[PDB]
């Protein structure tokens, strides 16, 4: 059988509550060997070695620890036939996506979550890790990119998104759909993300003890400029526009964000839109303003490769080219 | 024939570009009088009266335009027998919702917009327009609070969200699904909104010439507390989180927060995800915290009725009752 | 607490493998009993009482299960608070309607099964069950006609059905949305089923021990005239076509049904088409023809309204209009 | 400019009524120049020949005009740069599937209709057509196998299936997404279908004037097996189950079908539901019968395969593995 290394960040899927019938809980409160140890029949499938790499929920996510998950997949790819990411949910989409475009390791990476605690009444975080596993060892996964393992779903790091607050069924590929689906232990892959990934990528990481500073800011009726203007004056080195629609601005916001673009600061327009493209011949002249669109890329998704853009370059052409290609 | 009324604000539907093939274009530059007149068929099923409010972008919508809107349809009331107002689609389930809880006339108010421009080949608006006024002087439209009609189906003004970027289809009530389908100029309606909208509402703006400040900010890994603090430091009455998953809030904007809270500022827990409701008794203790679950409400929506709420009452237990009734 | 009875009929809820983790089962093998013992948090809820009405895939139900289930919950109605059924998923949402208009007691019906076996890891199973309690014991879910209640979703049994082969998530009411959201115990209801159900209609199954035959044909490229002809010598009452896009037929099979209609056959046009209504002013003439229309009602759905029409009358224009009232 | 020749076939894109506001049409009325002079920035991005092959409503397509369609563009490949087929949105999910498995060409065949006649106000067919032409002049657009270009969307011939019965967002691969969205006349393509078509099928159809009869019956509560027994009665090669759930049979069907598979008739289960694979492994013992799991292929879909298949081998075993490739 393969050897598969779990890693474990926390989540709801290591999460527990007083009461299988109760919504309160806390996450990351489990351990990685509990977990594993709920589920036996991982044994049948892969030799399986859990390691904690932190114990927090995934609201708590942070640029730390994306640069040590993708360090750790890089250095330890050699010793094992694949990986399997234990994570919360709520940022699970972006975690994936930073490690799609900054894992070198060309073996199976699958992240899996639960939207149930591990103590409520029919937990889908067993069977979900079950997948996962099955997956990660699943020999027609290679090369398809970092992936999310979710209620009998493969779904690639980049299109992946939380689509509902509460429903298992909540993670859906909502532009361009799943990789394959999951039945009896057995995957029929029908499609690969064309977006390049992983070793095919620019970005390295291997020696970076930080990521440059990307903020997102919300567009809405009569936004202020206040949030804008916040990030500005702290020199942060990106801003995201969670654009109205086709990635449009409130005055006040383009005002700042504009003046922003042509004084250092990096400005992509994504959209607050959950589903379809930000583009560029809409009614933002980027070429103008030099502001990049950020295409299907949601705006914490759109962070996630600018801030790796801004690793390579400053230039807004190859930012946006970037934004084309990755 | 039954007397509409046609508000124009602007939006895509008054938009123009040089090519009907090329997706250029610029926002709210056509008239009133020139939509009207571009579907002649309007006069088979109502006398309309077209009144330009303004012509601006909906990305640009604002207070202003908000407080006029309702004031002219609470003063007009009973010298037609609908109203139809023309709109962009950026920010269309804002306003259709601020209206739906400040409108005291109980005759049909529906909202239109176009996702392509009046130039475009194969132009929505015209036949969205057509569609429009057929549910403004529909007699069963009455009492289903304000309407957003859009891609042949008519959607209360709750619920209605921009689902796409550039799709036809893009508004949907992505919750609850729509009150009625229209085909040859007739609706089966099998719904109507449970939640209290217009005259049974006790939000009163008819006297306002100003709302309550309430800003959005947007939670993801790493999240920056700098715009959170930029509107306390700004005195803003109330801030909506646009929060991840179960609307939880990274540990800096959760930190800023329950201090804003505690010294008096309205904090309303959202979340970015597109569908589902932001419910109390998960991992945050909204008591506690004295934070309010925005439910089923997205970032934009909670902040219309934050913003009436506080026109009410400061108290964020009397806030989270509004906030299950409205 | 309130008195529950559960009515079992078997379904993959009640169904079982050698394995946690392998697709294979049988349905409707384990009792009422084993069930609810399986859950004992429903004591915390309600009185629970088991009945077994009988125990087998919800593929092979029937019209005699359908007049049991009727006359059993017409018989019991003043006994109890509320019925909880027990289900296959494969034809609910048959079962569903048909309850939802022959069904006379004023109290809360609800429909249960599970997708994934009792056996299974992260059974859907027993969080179903002891939802679908919650439901029939909420006070609120009185007077909302039949339900069906699936993944923390509140559903109409008229628009409820199955829109995936396995996934957990699998039942959406497509058309016009789900009623309410179930989160830790509890369902904010938005929406109420506005088309006549159980004590509203005038069809009464209390003395038939039998109902009128209506068969199901399907529509498609080079489709055969054969099943129809088939179905039209054995005189059956009502055929239901399931037609491709809007209800339409291929000419062999408009050929037969046609003739079938002037015949005294009841033709009721349906669709293949997961959504959308099969409407009148089409590309087909029903007044011409004497066809009805089937609306939003799938042919499943159609078979039910049209099998209960039939034993009040033949006439299509009265049919036509149980078809736009219910 | 790439020279593409438009074979048109009628449907609603080719669809008239008495007037732009009224809903009733009829279908394959428009001649192929008359849709050309319709659109004429055609030229603007390719040199467009048009054939009238047949002007049918797609209700009515047949394997006659199938094997037609599948010889032209055989025979023609070397003419043209790439095929547009003009063909009603009813069954054109059925012959872009049989293209798909049957052409030769490896230049690209884009398959368009609309879902408003070409007479109606804001008519979908117009920029259909042209963004068909666009998909059929990218070069980009080769070797993805037949595409369905509808709503701005590019979808494989495999997945794609009619969603809605009068919605023009109704086309979408509801199992693995669509290949690439069209803006602005340009095709941001992030997928391809995995399953092999075109000329990496063993297909040929070059010589055959007649396709093995292939029938379809419908599974639901007390479902007769009349329709089942009378395509075995007339000797059909094969049978498709629109099965219930996971591709399930009602006693009587089961019955007449497992009679039918011993006996030499090559049986497919299929299922109703619209989304998800009718797996093995499940309720049926596919070899214990002798049946074929049909997988993501819907009823009218999995006729298409089994009709090609039954050209190669009536071995159930060797069927299944083709339904494991194409
Ligand atoms: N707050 C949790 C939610 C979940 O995992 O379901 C997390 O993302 O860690
Ligand atoms: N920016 C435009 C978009 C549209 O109308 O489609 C607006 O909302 O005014
Ligand atoms: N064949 C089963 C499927 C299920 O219940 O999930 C039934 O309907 O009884
Ligand atoms: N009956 C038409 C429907 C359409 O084209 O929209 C056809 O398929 O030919």
């Amino acid at each position: 059988l393969p050897n598969i290394t779990i890693l474990a960040t926390g989540g709801t899927i290591a999460g527990g509550g007083d009461s299988a019938t109760k919504s309160n809980y806390t996450a990351g409160k489990v351990g990685v060997e509990n977990l594993v140890n709920a589920v036996p029949q991982l044994k049948d499938i892969a030799n399986v070695k859990g390691e904690q790499v932190v114990n927090i929920g995934s609201q708590d996510m942070n640029d730390n620890v994306w640069l040590t998950l993708a360090k750790k997949i890089n250095t330890d790819c050699d010793k094992t036939d694949g990986f399997v990411i234990t994570h919360g949910t709520d940022t699970m989409e972006e975690t994936a996506y930073f490690l799609d475009l900054t894992v070198k390791c060309d073996k199976p990476v699958v992240m899996v979550g639960a939207m149930r605690p591990s103590t409520s009444m029919s937990a889908d975080g067993p069977f979900n890790l079950y997948n996962a596993v099955v997956t990660a060892a699943d020999k027609a996964s290679a090369n398809r990119g970092v992936l999310v393992v979710m209620n009998d779903t493969v779904l690639d790091g980049r299109d992946v998104t939380k689509t509902n607050t509460t429903d298992v069924a909540t993670f859906k590929s909502v532009n361009y759909g799943p990789l394959g689906y999951i039945h009896n232990g057995k995957i029929d892959y029908q499609r690969t993300p064309a977006r390049k990934h992983t070793s095919d990528t620019p970005f390295d990481v291997s020696k970076l003890n930080e990521l440059p500073k990307v903020g997102i800011v919300y567009n809405y009726a009569n936004a202020s400029d206040l949030p804008a203007k916040a990030l500005v004056d702290a020199g942060y080195d990106g801003i995201v526009s969670a654009g109205v629609g086709n990635g449009n601005l409130y005055k006040s916001v383009f005002d700042t964000l504009a003046t922003a673009a042509k004084n250092g600061t990096a400005v992509v327009r994504s959209s607050r839109v959950p589903t379809g493209a930000t583009t560029q011949d809409a009614e933002v002249d980027d070429a103008k303003y030099g502001f990049v669109a950020s295409g299907t890329l949601n705006p914490q998704k759109a962070r996630v490769l600018l801030q790796l853009a801004l690793t390579q370059t400053k230039d807004p052409q190859q930012i946006q080219q970037i934004f084309n290609q990755y």
